[PDB]
């Protein structure tokens, strides 16, 4: 795995903007080649949509040619709703960015069959071959998506029933009041995140601290799903300073050694 | 992974046999296309033996076109012997249900030829394509079947010598006395379990709360083999009250939550 | 997975020596059906190469259809350089036995571009099929070939930066001066490894306790990738006497009786 | 130690609060005799202060003869600054309360010579002879009045760095500006609590459940000092549902048990 | 800590009554200056009370002058019932030695005023001044004399209730009836037991594995009470083969090498 | 306590050498009240002794009103061998400084009754009154004089026997001949160190690493009697930064932030 040990979210967002310009500008994606990426919601990405609009509106890169795919999305809450991922997306990015609209995938939490809607979802990957890059944050308890403890390691998508703890966190964004944040989300498994070619999470707090130590320096488990990272051919974590705290001295200390010259350039 | 927290080894039994039932008319089983059972000796599946009898003499479910396998086999012990594994499933199921003689399958202990033995049965699991649900229990040093520590997660079906922890527990059949138990065992793999599309694991009493603690909060190791669990993508351990005392609250909150509707029928 | 326990480096050689022998001699290797077998280097190896070179003259074995792989190669060290691993199989094995300068893979370290070289090693072991068994040794941090902590446990052949502490372990070698250990290399990842057939580990000294500790009683885990053979169908260790004071007294006796015909003989 | 699990920070000080009362009135003190009572501040104690006072209130407390000890004190904050120790027992407790000035004593953060000011609390304390009840809380981190992790366990009253985390912690009341939050801050020791007769910590909010875990079950430490209480003749924990979430399953229903008609007084 | 390992109980108690005998005639007990022996009860030792007996019966020693406490009653039961302690001790020591009537201090679990029961307790030791030597047991949660987990490492004799894991292993003795096990139980507190000169626990059987290796190798904490004496100035464990299990293997060996001699005797 | 993270061994000496000299400068010892000085021997200290040597050289200490006491002894080792402590302290030390012979108190490792001289040293210490400052160093694994592993945390002067790796450790010293180096040694206590009014422990080398973890992020054990720190109530712990390693990077800021202008002296 490799761990970018970054100061603050400015440049978190800055480091991972330009990683995901890159590999579609190497890969080069035609219409009937296109670069699949995999996206997340939350408040950790807001940096590196910032930054990815901005390299867009300068010509740095177009996403004429790339097709997307959401983590997750709430269960029962209406699509017009500001705080639905499908609002949270286009708000932040689609909206500002030359992606087709037929290039556009999103999880309907409002489905009337949820197995038929997860299967479709997983199928529509299928049908492209593999997502090039998927990118994600991780939650307090560690999941990635919203595979919470005790989620299966091998997991495809599938509804989930969130634990209080990640409702709590998120009631940030519902006026801090967790009655109105929904109990459940279609997400992507744990295994369809392994099935990528290349895992990017950002890592943003010492609220995140402990998840991650989890994935870094502990062993393979179902209750830090993060901890899955371990069995990833091609996992990178981009972190700011409050985030690594709980990480020996001797950890952090071989990081920065590596990403010296791949992390200084100003 | 699913955990069901209930409360006696009759509800466990109930749940089980429920579940069992369930799966098999759901499947709608054919002479061209049946139904794969693996299942388990020891005492906790009784209360669920107990239940899936019943309820075929009820007229709820027919093993007719159900094909069976069993976990292991102790190596040396005479056929005959009511305690070997073949005279506890005659007496217990096969004896009373309508399953067909050749739908049966257990492993020969006092096979000449060991390894062409164990072979063979991972060859007629392969001839049906997979066991649809394999049900199974849980040792008080954690292991699934007879996978002592130190075995591979990715073992398959072979002979392994079982540790004297394992020996002194089940001595409780041989009159107390571990000279009588049998020191080797044909067992499946843990990689053979793996393959199955649905485990289902039964724990009873406070003499499994480590066990059941390393399988759920535990990390993925092969001194506790049940932790395979954490990495298969459909597994359900149905629990008594005794056996959840060494969990988190949360975690047994979690459960409790998310199974109520599921468990609660009375 | 299986562990030897013996006292010596001189039986430790000579059990591994002799499992080499009778895997190859078993196999009736032909020249168009070779038996490819995976090398390390290190100390821990001496004793066993100078047994495998022993039996050779003897008359016991023939390399003549044997294809062998290496697991790393320092970068930017001149092959001549007698402290290359190139160097150190030429004098301490190759030379000796009648192996075809042609069934011998190495990686070149001074390769002008990286990632095509270990591509290209992976594609040679590929059109082979497969490493029947594959030797190595641990590193005091727990690394198995250079897959130092942090390393995924699906990685494939690549370059690697050397953790201080296995420069300074590896400094014995040019006259204790860190100074002059190479700081990266080209290593087999721990993917690949897992592909072998059979991997044998060989554990000599109290400065691996805490190594075999991890691997045999820890969880998997990227950090101490020696983990990685908890999830190997076939792995063996061999250890002597001062490596195995971290187990508990209940694991060494597990394997002492195991083992007690398999090595006593002498 | 005796731990009191209650539902809300509500029946948490009524319970805190009726425990000092019948502490006090069995005492019966006098002005020969007063009763010392050791006191903190923070959000965790509002309950119990005001609980404290509509109980002086009704007539069924008095504090004429009750002279009080403070924990700590932040250093360089002016005394009539809103945030300081001094304001806040003033406003929330003293002033409603017919405590007599020259009863109570806290401590001055801003005297000219800071280690005369800790030698003679220490002296003020001993004059008294013995502090029969000390009331705190307990940090995210463990910390027990303001020894941080890595304080003595036998230490006494101090000059006291703030950890980053308590000062983010304590920020809430310095309109979330750590800047504003002071960075050191005179606290009594460790020993100085264990000298206590008795010692009361009340724990509120999910946000204490590792330091809870930590005191309960975890093991004696610096790291953690409240800790400390497991070398105490006579500790008790009050706390609310959520603090206890990370409290195994037997460990909470121990305590459920041998409290249940010590807390049904609503 | 000095840990003495042997192979049998047979042993165990053989070595523990000739080092009570030792420390007797050492001391040269007198009406005026007698030793006092601090007792328990249990299953445990047994062998240790049969062995002093023989060696009372050969002329070996003399209790005329040994003055005994032991270390808890069940309260609530009646005095004569065959399993009170009091009745326990008569019948399987007091009965057999030529102890005087007053010599022998008991807990009187039957007493109108339990707390004035315990505080005479502590007096009575006080008065002989202090006890030469106290025997116990460790429970298979670790509690030393019912000084259940969550207990005060500074406790005195006071009431105690019963973990429901040690009422099922006491059933044993009420026809495997847990509903006829005391819940309640007076007992000397651990600092009450750190107050001993000399304290030697006796450890038989796997069942006592983690509790051993909780006192040995484990932190000080307040669960598993038996660590307290890592405190103690002088402690000894004797322990047989099973009770050794979960040691490491540089442990056992150490004590091995102290012990050798000193365990010779037979 | 307190952490000194320094960089180099030469600053660690120097760092300590100053702390020395400043105690005794301000103590102003004579013949009446002398400065009570506990001391170390082995490799750690070499640099302290050199400074401490320049520095009385240089006229800023004397040594004529300082009473030392050296922490162990050898047993069966002659005294004017170079390896018994007693060469060791006057060739490092004693030789070059204007200490009286009376002043020097060391352990006779060849005395005829080992008890006797134990109890004397003891003895020798409360005349005195106490040490005011006993320096030492630390084992590889965490022991503090030679409290090996399983020492008392209250224990006091006596014979002790080696563990297998202090005597591979120190066998750098007598021809890296293990059967060279005593196995036995005379030691001062925990409990000795403990009554000690302040102790500074030396930490250098990656090899000290874990020890230096246990000491400070452990719990108190008697596996790591270096942990018995924690309940002093002035510890003080010097470090090189290679012993730093195995901490965590919030525990390192912490202490860096605390003794930044403390350690800027060069
Ligand atoms: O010294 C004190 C209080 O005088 C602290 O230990 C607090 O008790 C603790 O930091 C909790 O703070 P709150 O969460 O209650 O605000
Ligand atoms: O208070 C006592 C004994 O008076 C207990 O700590 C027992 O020593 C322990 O429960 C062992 O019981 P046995 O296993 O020996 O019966
Ligand atoms: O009793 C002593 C010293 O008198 C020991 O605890 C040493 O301080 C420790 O073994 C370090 O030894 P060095 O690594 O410094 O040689
Ligand atoms: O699936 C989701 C996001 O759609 C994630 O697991 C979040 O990345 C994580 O919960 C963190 O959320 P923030 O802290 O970024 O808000
Ligand atoms: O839809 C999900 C089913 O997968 C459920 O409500 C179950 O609780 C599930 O079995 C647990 O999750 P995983 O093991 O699938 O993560
Ligand atoms: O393979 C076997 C059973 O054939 C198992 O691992 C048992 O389920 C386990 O050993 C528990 O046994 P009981 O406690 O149910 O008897
Ligand atoms: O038949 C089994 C062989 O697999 C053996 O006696 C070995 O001891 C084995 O290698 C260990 O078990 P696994 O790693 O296969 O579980
Ligand atoms: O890849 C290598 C060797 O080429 C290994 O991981 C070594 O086996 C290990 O570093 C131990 O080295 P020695 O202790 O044997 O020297
Ligand atoms: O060539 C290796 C790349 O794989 C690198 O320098 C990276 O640091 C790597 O991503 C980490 O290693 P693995 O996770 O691949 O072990
Ligand atoms: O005034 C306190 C000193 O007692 C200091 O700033 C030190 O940092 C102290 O040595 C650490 O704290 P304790 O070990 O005393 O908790
Ligand atoms: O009589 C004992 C009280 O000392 C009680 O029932 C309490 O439960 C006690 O506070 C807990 O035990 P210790 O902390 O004193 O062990
Ligand atoms: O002279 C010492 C005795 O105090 C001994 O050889 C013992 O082994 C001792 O009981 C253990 O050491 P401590 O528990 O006293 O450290």
């Amino acid at each position: 795995m490799r761990l970018i040990p970054l100061t603050t979210a400015e440049q978190v967002g800055k480091w991972a903007a330009r990683h995901i310009v890159n590999r579609i500008n190497a890969f080069k994606p035609t219409a009937d080649r296109p670069f699949v990426l995999g996206l997340p919601t939350g408040g950790t990405p807001m940096t590196t949509y910032k930054a990815l609009v901005e390299m867009h509106k300068a010509g740095q890169v177009s996403f004429k040619h790339v097709v997307t795919f959401n983590m997750d999305e709430y269960v029962g809450l209406p699509k017009e709703h500001p705080e639905s991922y499908y609002s949270f997306m286009h708000r932040n990015f689609f909206d500002h960015v030359d992606i087709p609209a037929e290039n556009i995938n999103l999880l309907n939490g409002n489905a009337p069959d949820i197995d038929a809607e997860c299967r479709q979802y997983e199928e529509k990957i299928r049908s492209y071959g593999k997502i090039h890059l998927f990118m994600g944050g991780v939650g307090n308890d560690g999941h990635i998506a919203f595979n919470e403890p005790a989620s299966s390691l091998a997991s495809r998508t599938r509804i989930k029933t969130l634990t209080h703890d990640t409702r709590v966190a998120n009631s940030r964004f519902f006026d801090n009041d967790v009655n109105q944040v929904p109990k459940y989300a279609l997400t992507v498994g744990v295994g369809t995140l392994l099935d990528a070619e290349e895992v990017m999470i950002l890592v943003l707090g010492s609220q995140k601290a402990l998840a991650l130590q989890a994935a870094v320096e502990g062993c393979v488990n179902h209750m830090w799903t993060i901890s899955c990272l371990q069995l990833h051919p091609k996992a990178i974590m981009v972190c700011d300073e409050p985030s690594t705290m709980e990480l020996k001295v001797k950890t952090l200390r071989y990081f920065n050694e590596l990403e010296a010259e791949n992390i200084k350039g100003l």
